[PDB]
């Protein structure tokens, strides 16, 4: 549980030496920091699916027999009966999910006046930083850069 | 799991090394940084499908057994019984997926002036970056190359 | 695991190797610079097939039994009563395919100015490399080569 | 694994040096390059065939047993039943394929100058090396022959 | 493994000196060069064909027993039973192919001038070349004879 703290903070140091290394050529060599806040995903998952394509539909369905008793009586007695044994297509996946994935990312960064960067350097900054951490929507990442002067 | 951020550090170092050696002959030995991030697919993945081909159509279907009865009588008592017991193709691929595949990768480069560079060689530069990362927007990999002075 | 990137390098140096000793007679021995990106299939995967050919139509159809009877009173009673069994024709593919395959490569090359060379010699240059990968629209190989003066 | 690379690395020097072998006659000792790039399956693959003469023709079918009733009276009720035993044709191959064959050629020659070879002589110059492949296109073998001055 | 390479280049060898060796006495000692593609077939292939005679016509069956009842009564009451048990004419042909047999060889052969040699010395050293290869259209055998000066 303690080696979980460590494997975060492996993960944070990585994201993080990666943003430091894409913009100090661009703002300076220490006239950027950042910090990373990783939400790990440390829950054991074990999953297995079982999907069956649909055989609705008599142009795809495979028959493995069929029993079509057809009567008839002409005052019309009709009778039909249909006995169908199908063979069915079947996909079994069983996925064991890795523990220590990232659920989330928090990225902070600040970078030194020089005066305030413009507003199109300043977007440049932004996706790097965006393409550093490996940024995705799907995750609910967060991403802040603010530009102020250093101590 | 400590060996899965070294695996995914060596993934991303060759990527890394493959664009700063593509790149280096165009803009100089040391104009250009760029820096990689690998989403790598930690987990155990199993797969059984099991496909069967349709024989609902007669001249595609192989008969094992038939045993067509039809009676008829002439007042047009009619009957018809047919019992059919099918041969039916059957595939059955089943993959144990390989753990440590790429997800996704986040590449951000950038290089130095010389001046902008024109739109066109930053256009190839683009370009030659794509193919050396192993660019596929199935994976939904994201490349960000700007071109800002360096320090 | 870690294996694999060193079979992928093995993979990528000598398709790498193979595009500069065609180039290196045109352009010369060091005005050329190639990077392959290389996407191999680790994935354990098994196969089996088992196609049946069709019996429908009684020119091909191979009976091993039939009892075939026909009553027949004239008010017209008919009766036509026929069991069949079949021999079907049955082949049984198994393959176990091989780890370590190319699913896609994506190649960067970078040729020197000597002045810009001309669409001809360049569009053979394309077609060399393109021979020199094992170029294969059916993996969705990517090649890229441009022209551009060196450093 | 690797040793399949060092198998496909033998595979295409036999064929470059083929190659090398039959035009060094023509335009010289070192005034031609040749690249093989070798698709070799290395698949594990099986087959077990199964095929069964058609008997449906009466002039071909061998019979083992026959029972044929025919009663008719004379106001006509006809009965025919018959009964039928065959002995069929049956061909049975089992194929285990071998491992390391060729799925694919590409080859790339690169002749000297003399001047600009004739359109003749680089025509026979293509057909020499396509005997030299094993060009086949079946396995949609690719050759490229180009005539560029050297350095 | 690697011995179905040294395999193949024996039987290369072998048809590359038996075309050297007939056609050293027309062109001169050193005069013609030779190089041999062979295909191989390295697969492990088993049969087992089982032809059976038809018996249709009955002055070529062969009768194990017969019981032929023949009611008949004068309204035309007629009855015919008739079993019939036959002994058939049958051949097992099991072959286990041999592994290591041709299934193509392309040849191509160049020779020197002396001016170009006339069109009938050409079209009788393609005829050899063809004795001294086994060629077979059947497999598909290639071969090409072109006449150019040697360097």
């Amino acid at each position: 549980n303690d080696a979980q703290l460590k494997f975060a903070n492996d993960v944070e140091s990585r994201i993080q030496r990666r943003i430091e290394a894409i913009l100090s050529p661009i703002v300076g060599n220490g006239n950027v920091h950042a910090q990373v806040t990783a939400q790990l995903d440390f829950a054991n998952k074990e999953q297995t699916e079982e999907h069956y394509s649909p055989n609705g539909d008599a142009s795809k369905a495979t028959l493995r027999s069929r029993q079509l008793n057809i009567s008839e009586q002409v005052p019309r007695s009709t009778q039909r009966n249909e006995t169908s044994n199908y063979e069915v297509d079947r996909t079994i996946r069983h996925t064991k999910m890795n523990v220590g994935d990232i659920e989330r990312l928090s990225v902070a960064v600040v970078v030194n006046y020089k005066l305030p960067l413009t507003a199109d350097q300043m977007k440049q900054i932004e996706d790097l930083t965006r393409e550093a951490m490996g940024f995705s929507d799907k995750r609910g990442d967060t991403l802040n850069v603010v530009n102020s002067p250093f101590s």
